[PDB]
């Protein structure tokens, strides 16, 4: 048996730092999470980013899940018209997580064009079992969840209208949060009707003092940093994390499907000489012994595409389980031994969809209060059921009332 199950998850790659962090990864058997921004294939990233799609592919022939964090990580939002030398100007002014989040359905199109440009850059791409760009996300800056149905989170502090945290006067406020948290919300809403699962953090491995000259030679020491995943094992991290912007307000604690796991965060940028510090010289050895003595300490690594386990023919299945079948959450309605013949479906009597998607859909436990969205019109659940063919939103007057 293992002591829990840590996800390592690279943020803001695939850039020329991205290929030894793998290095380092590959030479002890760890898998690791890739969420990637595509404008570093355009070279349009503002960093060393010559190797960007020779990293793309080591990670995927390495057997690493790639996961989508948007083309250009909202750097439009921060200029005033996005282009080539957009990144390099937002790098000047450093008003990354100001107004990061404004047009939400331009945003989350953003995701979208992420899509559009890898399968440009590497045509035989869905041919890898490893590439779940079309079915995992994570938000920039924003400790947000989209996971079932009945766990999710937000994060309410993430970005800002004004002021950077660190500045005199930065007042968060979780009542009426900023018109780019509002807007981030509305972004995760969109990537769930798509399809989409988002996972924020548990455990941030970045510096302790961004302020520093060189930023990444701050970064935590290995074995204190085991002490941060020990710490915040089943202690529902999302919600206690430090600084309040990286908090997942609502995180679901106790919920299921987060027991025994701890997602940590990290930027490939923090392991590269150069800008930031050191990162390589003083950094790539962390990341090196912390897989060692994890391990020690009694863990396994995974990567997120598994944090909501795969049905699997042979297991035994109790009430209430979550699975994922072609990318589609499901609840498990009766305990029963999964054979070949009764994968979940929009029909199985076995499973209810569970995903954290708002459009009505087939075989899903509606309560009431729900809102369900059908051609384009919002109803609400009057009578908890589950839905079914016959039972569309515009022809039950009893179960729906449309709003
Ligand atoms: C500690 C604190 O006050 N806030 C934490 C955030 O720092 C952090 O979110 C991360 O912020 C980084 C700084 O903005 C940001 O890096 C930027 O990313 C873009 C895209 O790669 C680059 O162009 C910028 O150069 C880069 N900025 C710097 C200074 O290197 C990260 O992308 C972003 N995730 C989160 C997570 O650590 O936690 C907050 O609490
Ligand atoms: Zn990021």
């Amino acid at each position: 048996a293992p002591k829990g199950t840590i996800y390592l998850t690279f943020d803001d790659g695939p850039i020329n730092a991205s290929i030894d962090v793998i290095n380092v990864l590959n030479e002890q058997g760890v898998k690791g999470t890739f969420y990637f921004n595509a404008w570093h294939l355009d070279g349009i990233g503002d960093e060393n980013e010559d190797r960007a799609l020779e990293a793309l592919k080591l990670a995927l022939d390495t057997g690493h899940v790639v996961a989508n964090h948007s083309y250009a990580h909202m750097v439009h939002n921060c200029v005033d018209e996005f282009g080539p030398t957009s990144g390099a100007e937002c790098n000047a002014t450093g008003d990354h997580q100001i107004n990061a989040y404004q047009d939400p359905v331009y945003d989350a199109s953003t995701f979208a064009d992420n899509l559009v440009v890898f399968e440009r850059y590497l045509p035989n791409i869905n041919s890898y079992p490893n590439y779940f760009g079309e079915e995992l996300a994570r938000l920039p800056y924003t400790n947000g969840w989209r996971i079932t149905k009945d766990f999710k989170a937000d994060g309410l502090c993430a970005t800002s209208d004004d002021l950077k945290p660190w500045e005199p006067g930065y007042v968060c406020d979780l009542d009426n949060p900023s018109n780019s948290v509002k807007a981030s919300i509305e972004v995760q809403n969109i990537l769930a009707n798509k399809g989409y699962q988002t996972h924020g953090w548990d455990v941030d491995w970045s510096p302790e003092n961004w302020g520093i000259p060189m930023p990444a030679n701050s970064l935590t020491e290995a074995e204190a940093f085991l002490g941060y995943v020990d710490a915040a094992l089943n202690s529902c991290a999302p919600t206690t994390i430090n600084p309040i912007n990286s908090k997942a307000h609502g995180f679901p604690c106790g919920t299921p499907l987060h027991a025994d796991k701890v997602v940590v965060l990290t930027h490939e940028f923090l392991y590269e000489d150069g800008k930031r510090g050191m990162g390589a010289t003083q950094n790539l050895p962390k990341l090196a012994k912390f897989l060692r003595i994890a391990k020690e300490a009694g863990y396994v690594f995974d990567t997120i595409d598994n944090y909501t386990p795969v049905w699997q023919v042979g297991n035994a299945y109790a009430a209430g389980d979550y699975v994922t079948h072609s990318g589609t959450v499901y609840k498990a309605v009766t305990a029963h031994i999964a054979q070949q013949d009764w994968a979940p479906s929009s029909t199985s009597s076995l499973w209810t969809n569970a995903d954290p998607a708002t459009n009505w859909t087939l075989n899903v436990s509606y309560e009431a209060g729900d809102v369900v969205t059908y051609q384009g019109l919002r109803y609400l659940v009057n009578v908890p059921h589950v839905s079914q063919a016959d039972w569309t939103p515009n022809t039950q007057n009893t179960l729906f009332t449309a709003l």
